[PDB]
């Protein structure tokens, strides 16, 4: 609710970087500027190299739909940035640098966008959102041919295997403080406690409810992952936080109004994005590749999709979906 | 046709297991009760533990729809009772038992019921039943990540490996009669010739052409295996017959009116079920895991969505679809 | 615009051969006769057996659409054609002869026309095109599963591994001449400089746009390869062109008319058409099976399901949808 005169001061660049301080804090959901920026802060506290293949990924998505022509308000909203913000980041998290590694992340940030639309144009046959899918299916399109596509060479953590039943460590109150906020960090490939911290205080800025839900998800996907016996290192690096920070903080009240029912039903998401972050990682492991946030997509997706056919778990339109707080003072129009 | 009077008889408890009867029987497209309580003595007949898996995955998924608040109709049909039949089955056919089997049955019975939702709303545009993809996806889900997860140990069944082609084994009079009825058993992981009789006499109480196609599905997809050089010891235990059980049945007059094209069309489908057998058993070797019926799944979903292109396969508008027996004589209206 | 009494003349062995002839044109998108001849010729150019089961296919799948009562339209345009054609091809590419081959062709034809009303019914919700993908999908459902079933044997073509990174080789002049034409040959598994050379006078005698585009493609995909460090041998064999040309074909003023902007959005989908071949061969090399042309219908769908989001890209209503000569001629009714 800012004054309306204050457009008479808008250049198109304040207009661009508007558009990325937004699309970096809707990886999470939230249509905030000053939440991105300290995505951006926390991400930066880390490493400046992905603090700046945070940047070009946003800035080469954002840019690409609007030279495509997307409609404005799409693209003002952040919703043309999440991805590309991501797709900067796994790139290097992955495989080694290679001079291209920039060019790389700027295709890979353009080609989000053309999966957004066609998200977007598919799924909006039944009002449910494209998440963060774009980022998944470019960069699995980007990252599956390194072995026979030679530019980059993957890091360590790519390693082909048939899976196995492999020791089991020792749970410690570490376990869970550091699993916790590494949770939260690693929904941007963020290995580091103080950037999950700041994380959620920028979510907190602008929603109370999103940055509980988000604190929620990393734990009961760690204790998920637990009860299932995991073994603890994958949970303290908050390996199995992330895709249940996401499914928190969708559920949690952004794409269902928060209630009693509601939450119960983002439980049931949360714990399953748990087990399928196992499913995935298993199922890709022949040929080394990380499985990202598809844990999230797969289950979040199949409970969005079912929530129209459940008389007792009240939906959003998501034309409509702001906050959790906007949702329900809404609901008392 | 039951006197109207008889629901002043109804308490909410035998209503409950009036849908958790029927969901049995809709694991083989077979709304009726006293088909899905044959089912039960079936597997019951082979082993007491699966039977009350069976049925505590059909009580928790059944219940959570009730919970979830789906529409009475759908639940008293017992459309989201079926694929958790199947998820109480599956898992303690395919892990070792371990305390905490029981309340995975629950979770995976709970699961169907979300997917059956999501998969109902998806597909609910072009009018294509669901089948049993729900009980696919949900146990896949949490089956996979089992080398990840040690909660359950995985039974020697489940064996990653590279493909490759491997003795032949000699058919005999006994590969046909015993192919023949596991084929129908193993719809529901039933390894007993006995058990298979039971679920065909429990058809037959429902409908004598549906009891037929299975029979015969199960004999096409099992001379398609052969045919193909299977060797002898998947045929025999029925592993290539109940993907074309499957198939005989849903094709067989209840999606589609019982005439001589229809009868070619879904022959065409109960032999590339066969053969859609191998291929995704290949497909998930590497990790070791089953296909389960989306060999069923696949090939039976490609029919119906090419149904409404072909005007000589005379399709019934699903929202209708009874038996075949009701489909004929409601045609004749 | 042939003279209306020609119709006198048509008995319906002309008439189908007609549909075969624009069938096999449609491989391609080429609406046309004497194009689908010429890429008759040109298969045979290179090999009678896989002329004859190129035929085979294609006469399989479009009597199966004609037998099952497609709408005469459809059939007339070679849509049901087209995915026979390359049914009946890759089976002797990939599988060494056995006497079965031929039925196996008319199966895998005939499965492509379900395949075909399928994906028709269910893209006709957005108006994207089916593209090739009925003919990928039938035939992985009818080849993966030859490890389980030994009916026919494998080519030393496929061969189960995990990915690793493998030598280099040496780019000469020659990589380029025949990358060139055997990328267009490659389309349908075509090992051959002079077969490709005929594919490209194929498509210029109905377009000299879509004959330029698919020049391009093949070019384009080819240096993308190289760019990104290829093996000399794949690329001088036209492996890293053949999606490209496919690509380059259906964007370059096919489904959308061709300006500047449409241009560099079908160079987009060319150079991600051959990033897209790495990662799509090294997901399947754990079972050892061929991508096909899934890199190009992966790419392409998302080109076209995303076209109705950007305003700066115009998209050809598919319905109408001609040569690009004609789209530009109808665009200045
Ligand atoms: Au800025
Ligand atoms: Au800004
Ligand atoms: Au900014
Ligand atoms: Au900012
Ligand atoms: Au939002
Ligand atoms: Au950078
Ligand atoms: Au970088
Ligand atoms: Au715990
Ligand atoms: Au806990
Ligand atoms: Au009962
Ligand atoms: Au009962
Ligand atoms: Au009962
Ligand atoms: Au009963
Ligand atoms: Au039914
Ligand atoms: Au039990
Ligand atoms: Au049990
Ligand atoms: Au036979
Ligand atoms: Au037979
Ligand atoms: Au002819
Ligand atoms: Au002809
Ligand atoms: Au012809
Ligand atoms: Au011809
Ligand atoms: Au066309
Ligand atoms: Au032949
Ligand atoms: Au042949
Ligand atoms: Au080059
Ligand atoms: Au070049």
């Amino acid at each position: 609710g800012r004054a309306f005169g204050e457009q008479l001061l808008k250049n198109p660049l304040i207009e661009f970087c508007d558009s990325v301080c937004r699309g970096c804090g809707q990886v999470m959901f939230q249509n905030n500027t000053v939440t991105g920026l300290l995505f951006f802060a926390g991400i930066f506290y880390n490493s400046t190299t992905l603090g700046v293949c945070a940047v070009l990924g946003t800035a080469a998505s954002t840019l690409t739909a609007q030279l495509l022509g997307v409609d404005k308000p799409l693209v003002r909203a952040g919703l043309f940035g999440a991805n590309g913000t991501l797709a900067g980041i796994a790139l290097p998290f992955f495989f080694n640098y290679e001079p291209a590694m920039l060019g790389y992340v700027a295709l890979n940030g353009a080609f989000t966008t053309i999966i957004m639309a066609s998200l977007l144009n598919f799924l909006g046959k039944w009002g449910v959102p494209a998440l963060t899918a774009p980022f998944v299916l470019a960069t699995w399109l980007l990252m599956f041919g390194v072995y026979k596509l030679s530019l980059f060479h993957p890091g360590a953590l790519i390693a082909p295997a048939l899976p196995s039943v492999a020791d089991m460590g020792t749970v410690t109150g570490r376990t869970f403080m550091e699993g916790l906020f590494k949770g939260v960090g690693e929904v941007m490939f963020q290995d580091n406690i103080v950037t999950g911290v700041i994380f959620v205080v920028a979510i907190l800025v602008n929603s109370r409810i999103s940055a509980l839900f988000a604190v929620i998800g990393s734990l009961v996907g760690l204790c998920t992952a637990l009860i299932m016996h995991s073994p603890e290192t994958p949970v303290r690096l908050g390996l199995y936080g992330f895709n249940s920070v996401l499914c928190g903080i969708a559920m949690g009240g952004i794409f269902f109004y928060l209630n009693i029912r509601t939450f119960l039903y983002a439980l049931g998401c949360m714990v399953l994005g748990a087990i399928a972050t196992g499913a995935f990682s298993v199922l890709l492991s022949p040929i080394g590749m990380p499985a990202l946030t598809w844990p999230f997509i797969v289950v979040t997706w199949l409970f969005l999709f079912a929530g129209s056919m459940f008389r007792n778990i009240a939906q959003v339109p998501t034309e409509k979906a702001g906050t959790p707080e906007d949702n329900l003072r809404s609901l008392a129009i």
